[PDB]
């Protein structure tokens, strides 16, 4: 039982849940309203600024997907926009690129594979056993796919190296030559959680265990700001409505969380502490707080 959707069905599903999110009744000072505004900006970037210039069909656009929450939100919106642009289906699998590393969480590896099957992506993975820079990995990716003109990148202004980015932007001089398409820059952490929880799509289950940012296995811990302690003020949930009223699937689109990898549960159990899930954090400045101390 691996949930598989043909690409067209996946795109239609994402259009429907995104449209449904946009129809949520919310007050003007709410996280949900702000997320609706962020969705509309993302849609404009893709439908108005991107697709008229580069084809998402003929190989001109590839999607950089690393299984994390930002990439996942962006993929859902990208699929929604493919449906909206072309219908509102000419493609069997969507070209996707993952830069793999030897210190990636096993649960994240599993999730990338699961989601590649779920959304009928055509996954290319760089070689995790090659010692090389990201630019080098993409240079090899361009040699395999020389038709690529632009790459969709799930990154936010609050992320490291996010400050001086724009929605459409050529790569650095030491990269292969393509346009970076960066339609998620204006999203905040709270918007990410709101949309992702409402979508009722499977997400990387590490977030459920207190992780807020998935760095590498050696550095990354559950966020200490989410550690449960009788002597700390309990944390309040900002996404109760989204969870309780999350998008209802049909028979063609049913979903289930996949449990974390055994090796990751062992690492979590060894901490002898419990954490609120990642969506109890909404402060962007503390997103990467869960880290091993280094000099
Ligand atoms: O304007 C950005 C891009 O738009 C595309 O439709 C053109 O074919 C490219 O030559 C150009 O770089
Ligand atoms: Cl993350």
């Amino acid at each position: 039982g691996a949930m598989v959707m043909r690409l067209g069905d996946a795109a239609e599903l994402c259009y429907n849940l995104t449209s449904s999110y946009l129809q949520i009744a919310a007050e003007s000072d709410s996280i949900i309203a702000q997320t609706q505004r962020a969705i509309n900006t993302t849609k404009s970037i893709l439908i108005n600024e991107t697709f008229p210039k580069w084809s998402p069909l003929n190989g001109e656009i590839s999607f950089s997907y690393n299984g994390g929450k930002d990439c996942q939100v962006l993929l859902l919106l990208y699929l929604s926009c493919l449906w909206e642009y072309y219908i509102v289906f000419p493609l069997t699998k969507l070209p996707t690129v993952f830069i793999d590393h030897d210190d990636t969480f096993k649960t994240l590896e599993n999730f990338i594979e699961e989601t590649s099957l779920r959304y009928s992506l055509s996954l290319y993975e760089s070689d995790r056993d090659k010692c090389e820079t990201m630019a080098e990995a993409f240079e090899t990716f361009l040699q395999v796919f020389p038709e690529t003109k632009a790459i969709v990148i799930g990154i936010r202004h609050t992320d490291p190296f996010g400050e001086h980015l724009k929605p459409i932007q050529k790569t650095a001089a030491n990269w292969p030559d393509f346009y970076r398409l960066q339609p998620l820059l204006h999203w905040n952490l709270a918007n990410i959680w709101s949309f992702l929880l409402y979508s009722n799509e499977p997400i990387c289950e590490l977030y459920r265990y207190g992780f807020t940012s998935l760095g590498n296995v050696e550095e990354t811990l559950p966020n200490p700001h989410l550690r449960k302690d009788k002597n700390s003020t309990p944390l309040k949930l900002n996404f109760e409505w989204e969870i309780e009223n999350r998008y209802k699937h049909n028979e063609v689109t049913k979903a289930e969380p996949i449990p974390i990898a055994d090796e990751d549960l062992v690492k979590i159990e060894n901490l002898h502490e419990d954490y609120y899930p990642g969506w109890y954090l909404v402060d962007d400045k503390l997103e990467r707080a869960g880290r091993i101390k280094k000099k």
